[PDB]
């Protein structure tokens, strides 16, 4: 492959999705989450030179964050909070970039992964009412 | 063309505004906000070698901040606080420059965007009583 | 001119003043302020190779600060606290230099400007009992 | 040898395990632990160019962490908390990498080892219900 | 001159004094101060290649500090706390050097000057029971 | 010698020990200590290219720490806590390395030495039930 | 001649001492102090290539510290706490070296000197039951 797949974390209780394109790398990503359930519910992604917004999950959270990524801007730090198991969920995401930008979405009360780093090219996982999530990098 | 448009965040309300100058960049930017409503209400911009103030929104807030930007000075840090959805609003702004200058206006209690960075060229959105909606605009 | 004029912030009131000297920069600046009114009241300036003290405003404040500036020393950070509107005032000033010197005068409870930076050449505004209005002036 | 062996710390108990491959260095490692027992209970490891998960221990902890390691990324900081002696246990691990990444699992209430550093090639020890014992293994 | 004169701050009272020598620069300086009155009371200075101690003021303070200055060591930070006006006093001093030495004497409850910096060549002012007034003097 | 001997600190009691190997430096060192007596009780050392464990003192403490030292890794910071006098003891050790590793064993409630630094080659002292006395030994 | 004498601080009492070696420098220095009296009581010094201990004062303190100094290692920061006047005493010492080593002895409740810096060559002063007085001595 021309890609590196981060471990997808939390569970199998959703519906599979893969957002990647030759169109290029991620230019913006949004996380929607709730104080009520302390979960990620909904993610949206836009790629370089492509105005289609690829969404998954139910946008029912009372909070969202957007990170915008310059074309030459990499992820140098990355943490996903989650509930472990087969009935697992993604609870939170923390990203830090080569340009000193960072975002913090949701909660981090149980399990954590510190992922591979590099140029963010896509996301894979499963979502229904809630977000499983794995990041995808270049080389 | 020459420009990177940050996502306009906030609601669909307000009177539209697009303040940009060809071969010009922002030299000063003012945010007006209220403790009462925890909203941005009014913004003004000046461009390089031009004393005319491009204003939008109702200057009814009890606080304002100005950032002045040297001609060679870029935005390296940029956050807009807002309320999401169709009846959304801009609540706050945080900017930091390549020369270590920063400003903070308003509140950050719901949604955040961490925008593109670079040389600030314009702003676009909608405003009436409030800043309903705001997107920053950079060069490349 | 060979000069950059920072936004004058504060009200329209007071008697106008402009302290500048042809190719000679500020080497000392004093701010006088009160706890009672939380305002700047009085400012003095001295220029390079000139022993005249240029003053404005009523020195009725219970506090003063002086910054002295080496000939090769620039302002890298600069904030003026003020009350906005026609009935406005300067409440405070914060300066930081290329040599890690800083001063803090007065209060910052309402509005702020983060100004242009560079070599401080002069100041302009209006004052009577109070500093109604203040803007800094720099070189290139 | 091609390899540097950290001291195995903890007890003599559990079923012995060695996770190493001629086909690669470690690309991912997971620690599972409990607040209830203040122990490590379960570990999993994957190597470069090999899709098998090598697991040991009972995944009965209420917490897990995963660290993923870029191919060119080394361990610069490394600490294992444990209870000493024959009936000992591993209680905690702290890892920090050449790329500023770190993870922290479990507790550090008794004994500590600060290990050799370098490229992590695998782990050795014993586990049953808990991680009785752990030793890290590096290249040169 | 080949000298830079920092503003003398404090009152106009006290016996006048000038401690400078062509013999050379300040090698040691002492400040004496009181908790009771929150004032500087007494100063002593020694120069390079000169064994005289030049003293002024009444050594009635319950605290003293000495800074000793290597021949090649400059002042990079300098603050004098004082009470402004005719009946003013020096209350405090903070010095920091090119070698990361600093001293702190006395109190800072009213007015401040952040002085010119450089090689400390002497001091002038007025003292009696108190240091009513102080101004530093530097080289070029 | 090709060796620098740190001062042995502690009492004159216990059985004497010297752990050194010709052209072989310390690769691992363990300290054992008790909360009950706030003393070091037992130390073990291993050298480069040699699988023997050289121990001294009674391993009766409820805590141990191990430091492993990469072949090219030096001590840049070093403290031994002790009780002074003829019936003195070692209470604690604090080491920091050229690779940012640091360890802390035992207690620091009485006397301290900040030792020579460099490549740790050996240790000398005395021990019985306790570590009576300890001195580090370095290369050049 | 070859030497810089720091100001001796403290009182006039005690038995005089001057510990200096031609073509030598201090390799170890010990301070003894008491919580009871908050004074330094006793000091010992060893010089390069010489095993003899030069002592002064009564070792009656409940605490001691030793600093060991590599032959190429200087003092970059140095502070002596003391009680001023004829019946004065040394209360405390803080030393920091060109290798980031530091020690702290005793108390700093009254007066301070920040001394000259450089290569520590000797000490001079007076002591009986206490260190009445101490001055450091450096190389040119
Ligand atoms: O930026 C936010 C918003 O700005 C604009 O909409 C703001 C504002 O628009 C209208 O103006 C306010 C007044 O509208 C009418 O005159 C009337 O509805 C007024 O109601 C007042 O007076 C009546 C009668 O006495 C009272 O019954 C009421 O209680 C009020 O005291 C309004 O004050 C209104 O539609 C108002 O509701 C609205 O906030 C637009 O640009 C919009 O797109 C922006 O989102
Ligand atoms: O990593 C820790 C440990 O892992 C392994 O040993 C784990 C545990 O394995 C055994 O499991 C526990 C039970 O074993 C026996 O079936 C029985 O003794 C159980 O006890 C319950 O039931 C009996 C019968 O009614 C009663 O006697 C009891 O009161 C209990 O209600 C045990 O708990 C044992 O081998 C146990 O001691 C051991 O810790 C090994 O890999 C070991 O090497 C590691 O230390
Ligand atoms: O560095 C400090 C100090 O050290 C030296 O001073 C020590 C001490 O020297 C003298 O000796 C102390 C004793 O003096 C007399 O023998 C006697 O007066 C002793 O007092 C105890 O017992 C008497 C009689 O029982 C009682 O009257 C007392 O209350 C005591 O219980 C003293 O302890 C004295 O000159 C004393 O004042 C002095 O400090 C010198 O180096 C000195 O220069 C230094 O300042
Ligand atoms: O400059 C230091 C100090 O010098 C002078 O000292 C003040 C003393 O000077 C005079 O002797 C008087 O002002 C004296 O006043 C005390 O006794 C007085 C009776 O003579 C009485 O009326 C006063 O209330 C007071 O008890 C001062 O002590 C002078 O220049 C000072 O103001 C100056 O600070
Ligand atoms: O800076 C404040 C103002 O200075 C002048 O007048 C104001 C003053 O009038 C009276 O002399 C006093 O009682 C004051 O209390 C009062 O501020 C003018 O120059 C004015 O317009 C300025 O705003
Ligand atoms: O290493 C410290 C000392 O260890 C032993 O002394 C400990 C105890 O030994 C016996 O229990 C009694 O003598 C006790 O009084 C004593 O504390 C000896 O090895 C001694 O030499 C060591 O200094
Ligand atoms: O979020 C978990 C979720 O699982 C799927 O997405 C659906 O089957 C939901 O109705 C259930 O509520
Ligand atoms: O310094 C306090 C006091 O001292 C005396 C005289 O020198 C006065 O002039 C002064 O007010």
């Amino acid at each position: 492959d021309n890609y590196i797949y981060s471990t997808e974390v939390g569970g199998v209780g959703g519906t599979p999705f893969t957002f990647m394109q030759e169109s290029g790398t991620i230019t913006s990503i949004k996380f929607n989450w709730s104080d009520q359930y302390k979960l990620l519910h909904h993610i949206e992604v836009k790629f370089i030179n492509n105005a289609n917004i690829y969404a998954t999950g139910d946008p029912k959270g009372n909070h969202e964050v957007i990170l915008e990524i310059d074309d030459d801007e990499t992820i140098i730090g990355s943490v996903i909070g989650y509930k472990k198991g087969n009935d697992g969920r993604c609870t939170g995401v923390k990203l830090t970039t080569s340009k000193g930008k960072s975002i913090m979405a949701g909660y981090f009360e149980e399990s954590l992964i510190t992922t591979y780093t590099g140029k963010l090219a896509g996301i894979k996982g499963g979502a229904g009412s809630d977000i499983r999530l794995g990041l995808i990098f270049l080389k």
